[PDB]
């Protein structure tokens, strides 16, 4: 079967074949869509045919489909599963698996990119201190003194599900949140309950507005231990504004390296439950997000004032106003420091791109608009006017529960 | 089977129960959600009766009632000897309300219940139907304080009797294409813009023609008709800060007015049934004025601003943006014609949900088409999950007149 979306800007009109290879749920059915939902141990069973699914597309990908290395391969695999439980991947296999789900992951606007990106593999790793150097060393290598490359390190799978690999920290840099006795917050909000622990198992908290947060780190089911990231491998950008210079006394800074450490990397059916990745900056995430959420940093108010705007009234579109100077200023800021960022609008215009090679070549992208769409000048984006159809490919990335709500203390 | 929806913003967690009601289907599979995709007999007719009857009388507290069953009884027997049905005024007034409390598209729903019904079953030829529109133009607009309102021709029969509006809106600006291969005017209506001129209509070749309007009734030929140009406010737009803005020579109308959509109540469908309410700034300034395939002035606006358009970093687009929204508002509001910004609009939503949750179990809500067009995440329902699901009474699309029609 073929689905056609279309672009109501262009007129162009794609059609999908890809989609019959999905699998996973989306959350919706024909009587409810969940769109907008934010969030809509395996036996030898189910574990070969998702290993066969997997072997299959890799060959074929390489132009071996139905070789003989193809098939030894499966029957070493088949073996290995019966024997075992489980099964390694090789290398390649793994390479190649980590670059799938990141092209399959819709909800990323950044995919254009999906083939470079740096693997590092880290299945050898048996300690949080061993976690904590190959995290130190992917810092590093994406940070690149602000030529920031892409990059992935990937943690040794699930076995029982007892003795996981986990990256406690939602993000591998971040600022600490600390709520008051008054009931106000200083730093990030989004972090107040990831900082507790951190304070609770020991991490001496500066309590200031931009401190980064230490790696809390989980090695083989064990208790996590802290760690700080050496600061000069820290990479941050000053905020400031090309034509106000008053916007350099708000105090604000960001770091460089955007990198996702809560997600758990699907692969021919195995399980990676600590897999790090980082790119670079949207923006927006900063400007928009980060800063102007009024769970976050919430600075609207404070810039506006400066700004002497109208703040009586909210048709005077101060937010709006205020807004996009905030946003003109992190991307000068990053800009001015030589550290890698794209704005909304090349993101959007290359994505669209992307995704039309991908129809070409792939017969298909999916792609969750909810979130492709950025969160300020919506419809002045090439993707606001692109229809999209969402659905799940493995490999993927997916949300796993955070750490702390089902970990079992050694104590 | 219950499901919930969270407020990332603030926590808040509803409990939608409504949904178990929905009855016609999504688009969407558990294979590929369609979220965004922009449009994904006798025997037929008298369960969709029952089902709204059946909710009608519960709306009124007589569920189960003498006068429920009697009612049921009649529409039963009139349906197997006419094999249609008549709806009491009672019923059209609930009907088209709930219609409109059902659209999952519509920000501005907090307004549901308060609609002026205009009740034209009674109208017979396309002078008739020129007449109610009128009326209802007048009535909506009341010199700038804009009153919501629904004008219903009647009810679909054999299917080729019905009444139909060709514009898509009462109010629109003509489209022309240019022997400079360019547009002059609004690029959204060329195509109606000539079957008008192709119809007969003496086109002005001018920026902002107010189109005529093309009215087809019991399935004839449609007719051309000019609304008064006194029925139809218009706003000059100006910034309350760059004198320059007015040279520009924007203006835009003051009524969003619906008139191409199919309202359908207990399985009666009324293909001409114009509606309007009035608009959100974002819907003239973001949209009509900026979309590529609009009026498009992005480009100028920023030239007359001088800003940096080197580099799509400078963020020109989006200052530009701002500015001209600004103007929209400010002039509507100088002009006292009533307007909402999108802070306020969608502020309204928030609480309006709350109350349908609490009151209804739910509220059918289109998240793609509810979070403005710009400055999605500093206005609250960008951090509110919804689902979007189909009840009855509701507005469906139907297709344009002119590629059903046979003249
Ligand atoms: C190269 C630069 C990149 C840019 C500019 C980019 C852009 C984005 C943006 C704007 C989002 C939504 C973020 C949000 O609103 O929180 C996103 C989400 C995502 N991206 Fe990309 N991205 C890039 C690289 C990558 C890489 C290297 C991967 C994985 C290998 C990746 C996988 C994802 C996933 C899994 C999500 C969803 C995260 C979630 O559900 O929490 N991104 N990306
Ligand atoms: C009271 C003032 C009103 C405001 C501020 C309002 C707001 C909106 C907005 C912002 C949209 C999205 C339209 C777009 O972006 O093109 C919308 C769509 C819609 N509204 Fe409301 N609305 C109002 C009155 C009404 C009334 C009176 C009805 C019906 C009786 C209604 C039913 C709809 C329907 C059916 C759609 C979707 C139209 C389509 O799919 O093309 N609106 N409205
Ligand atoms: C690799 C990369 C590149 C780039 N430009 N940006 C990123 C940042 C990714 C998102 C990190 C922040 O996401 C937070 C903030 N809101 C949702 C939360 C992540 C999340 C939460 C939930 C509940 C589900 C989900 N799928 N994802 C990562
Ligand atoms: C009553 C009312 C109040 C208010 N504030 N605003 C409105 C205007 C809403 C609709 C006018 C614009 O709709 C056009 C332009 N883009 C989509 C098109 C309507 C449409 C098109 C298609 C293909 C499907 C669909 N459901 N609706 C109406
Ligand atoms: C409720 C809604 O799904 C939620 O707020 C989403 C909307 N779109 C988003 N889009 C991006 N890129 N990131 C997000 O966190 C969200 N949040
Ligand atoms: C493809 C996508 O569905 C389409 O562009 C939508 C997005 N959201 C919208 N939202 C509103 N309110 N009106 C629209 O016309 C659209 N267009
Ligand atoms: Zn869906």
């Amino acid at each position: 079967r073929f689905l056609k979306v279309k672009n109501w800007e262009t007129d162009v009109v794609l059609t999908d074949t890809l989609h019959l290879k999905s699998t996973l749920e989306t959350g919706c059915t024909e009587h409810i869509c969940m769109g907008s939902i934010m969030l809509p141990v395996r036996t030898k069973d189910q574990l070969f045919p998702l290993a066969k699914e997997f072997l299959d597309q890799y060959y074929s990908s390489i132009k071996r489909f139905g070789s003989k290395a193809h098939m030894d391969r499966l029957e070493e695999v088949n073996k290995e599963i019966e024997s075992t439980s489980t099964y390694q991947l090789k290398d390649t296999e793994l390479i190649y698996g980590a670059k799938h789900a990141w092209r399959n992951a819709s909800r990323c606007v950044g995919r254009i990119q999906w083939s470079k990106l740096q693997v590092f593999d880290a299945r050898d790793c048996t300690t949080a201190h061993g976690m904590f150097n190959y995290i130190c060393n992917h810092v590093k290598y994406a940070t690149n003194k602000g030529n920031l490359r892409s990059a992935i390190t990937i943690f040794p799978q699930r076995t029982d599900g007892k003795h996981d690999f986990r990256v406690w920290n939602s993000q591998l840099i971040r600022y600490a949140g600390y709520k008051q006795p008054d009931g106000s917050t200083l730093g990030d909000p989004a972090n107040v309950q990831f900082t507790e622990i951190c304070i609770q198992q020991g991490w001496k908290a500066p309590r200031g507005r931009f401190d980064v947060l230490p790696l809390l780190l989980q090695a083989n089911g064990n208790d996590p231990e802290l760690f700080q990231i050496p600061p000069e491998l820290v990479l941050e950008v000053p905020i400031r504004h090309p034509k106000f210079d008053w916007f350099k006394d708000l105090g604000l800074k960001w770091y460089g390296l955007p990198a996702v450490s809560n997600m758990l990397l699907e692969i021919g059916g195995l399980e990676f439950s600590a897999c790090p990745f980082s790119g670079w900056y949207m923006g927006t995430e900063i400007g928009v997000r980060d800063y102007c959420d009024n769970s976050r940093y919430n600075i609207l108010e404070e810039v506006a004032k400066k700004m002497d705007l109208d703040m009586r009234k909210t048709s005077s579109l101060w937010k709006d106003q205020a807004l996009v100077e905030i946003n003109i200023a992190v991307l000068y800021s990053f800009q001015s420091d030589k550290v890698t960022i794209v704005d909304h609008h090349s993101a959007t215009e290359s994505f669209i791109k992307h995704m039309e090679n991908e129809y070409r070549c792939r017969g298909g992208c999916p792609a969750d608009w909810v979130w492709i769409v950025p969160p300020m000048s919506g419809s002045i984006t090439p993707v606001f006017h692109q229809e999209m159809l969402n659905y799940r490919l493995t490999p993927s990335f997916e949300y796993q529960p955070d750490p702390w709500n089902t970990h079992v203390w050694k104590g």
